């Protein structure tokens, strides 16, 4: 959840607005060891229910999304069908566990790619194209992510956008990402220069990676 | 329907037949001009009822078709619930009137391209991959008739078959088609030469559009 003012403008400018708990585990093994762990149910339901109850009354909030990047659990089943009951206004969206769980509205899978598949096991990322006529499968389908804008990048951009105008169901994306998360440092004259990952001296790091 | 000999061969050397009502009425305008019409119905009732009655013991025939290219009318969805009624063991399929219609379990469109729309008014084609995941649409998709073999062709024949492959709910298609409708004819030294449309003074005629 963003800083209050955030919604407040994204109101008056006009932007529609994912509203996203403050739960990521990404760096556990396997991704949804403590998302499906009932004992950290508590801590859980905090970081979900605490962001409907300030947030709920933001039109520009119009999907809640469960977090990030913490597998499939039993504790996202309860928390997805918790905001259901709370507020039905809204749909409720969760990438975890491979983007098309019943934890999720809307298949929304980061990094899929338009016509490739790659057929990863558990989680594939199938062509977004293909992932909507899946059998049985009805979502509409909308990255959390995709187009890693990572230095010089956006390279087929424009494929992405020409499946989203062709398809009803492919209903867009959001690009990865606004802003490098570069920092600034000062040499030995106090001239500013741009710093990222390992530039503090800290370790283990992921480098150019926050760009 | 087919010479009852062909149902027997596919039978023993095994091919999967979709067994056709003999009713086209591809000339009218607008297409469906008979088929709507509830006077046609008693007609259109005995080439459904009689194939259904003579082949129904073949355990090559899996599909029955309720004709071809005759538009959709209210004949049809009362012919393809006859048959839903008197027969649960094969699916029913229909192409006119869009391919998609309540005649049909099967989107069977003909010529519909792989990536490619076509939008025509009313019986749009749309690319076969876009029109598996269409708002609301679950049925499969099996072309019944795509790759127009006229002469030097089947040009794109391998960007259906990835489709195919690629896509769980298309199951195919009946390539159109298999021989050629040339007529011998003789010259003035009995030499026998191969005849398409005009060439027996027929007129209008279609030309090499037979073969
Ligand atoms: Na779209
Ligand atoms: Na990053
Ligand atoms: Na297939
Ligand atoms: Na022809």
């Amino acid at each position: 959840p963003n800083h209050p003012l955030w919604y407040t403008l994204c109101d008056r400018y006009g932007l529609y607005v994912v509203d996203e708990a403050n739960i990521e585990t990404h760096g556990m093994v396997p991704m949804n060891r403590l998302t499906d762990d009932p004992r950290w149910l508590p801590a859980m339901s905090e970081r979900v229910t605490r962001m409907v109850q300030r947030d709920r009354n933001h039109p520009s909030v119009i999907i809640w999304s469960l977090g990030n990047e913490s597998g499939h659990g039993a504790n996202h089943d309860a928390l997805y069908r918790w905001i259901k009951s709370v507020d039905p206004s809204r749909p409720v969206q969760y990438e975890g566990g491979g983007a098309d769980t019943t934890a999720t509205d809307i298949i929304c899978p980061m990094y899929a790619r338009v016509d490739e598949d790659q057929p990863f096991p558990a989680v594939p990322k199938w062509s977004i194209k293909k992932w909507l006529s899946l059998p049985g499968e009805t979502r509409p389908l909308i990255l959390c992510e995709y187009a890693h804008a990572m230095g010089n990048s956006l390279g087929g951009f424009a494929k992405y956008w020409q499946a989203f105008r062709q398809y009803p169901r492919l209903q867009g994306g959001f690009v990865w990402d606004w802003v490098d998360q570069s920092l600034i440092k000062y040499d030995e004259n106090g001239n500013p220069w741009s710093a990222y990952g390992g530039d503090f001296g800290d370790t283990p790091n992921d480098r150019q990676f926050c760009m």
